[PDB]
């Protein structure tokens, strides 16, 4: 599923991401825009052979099992394919674990490079929440 901006904002708000670990909703919407273009089915393969999955591009090196990343962890205890669902629950629950691990949203390269320090509230402007 390819979300609209406000549709995804409302879904993330319902799932508890607004102000989660101090990150306002616009941060999460901005990160999803640049990680996946709001597409739950996005995948991208990394140089180490791991793969990033879903709307928040969660990496199989640490967070999910895809059966082809040897020696990797599965810290969210989920198959990576569950992160490609039109229902964002699994992605959101795993992202809460990631953002809590000490590094905040810096775990998302696109957030660090394209959202951090910008007016992220612009990403939820106009939306009915
Ligand atoms: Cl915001
Ligand atoms: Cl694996
Ligand atoms: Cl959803
Ligand atoms: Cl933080
Ligand atoms: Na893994």
């Amino acid at each position: 599923k390819v979300f609209g901006r406000c549709e995804l904002a409302a879904a993330m708000k319902r799932h508890g991401l607004d102000n989660y670990r101090g990150y306002s909703l616009g941060n999460w919407v901005c990160a999803a825009k640049f990680e996946s273009n709001f597409n739950t089915q996005a995948t991208n393969r990394n140089t180490d052979g791991s793969t990033d999955y879903g709307i928040l591009q969660i990496n199989s090196r640490w967070w999910c099992n895809d059966g082809r990343t040897p020696g990797s962890r599965n810290l969210c205890n989920i198959p990576c394919s569950a992160l490609l669902s039109s229902d964002i629950t699994a992605s959101v629950n795993c992202a809460k674990k990631i953002v809590s691990d000490g590094n905040g949203m810096n775990a998302w390269v696109a957030w660090r490079n394209r959202c951090k320090g910008t007016d992220v509230q612009a990403w939820i402007r106009g939306c009915r929440l």
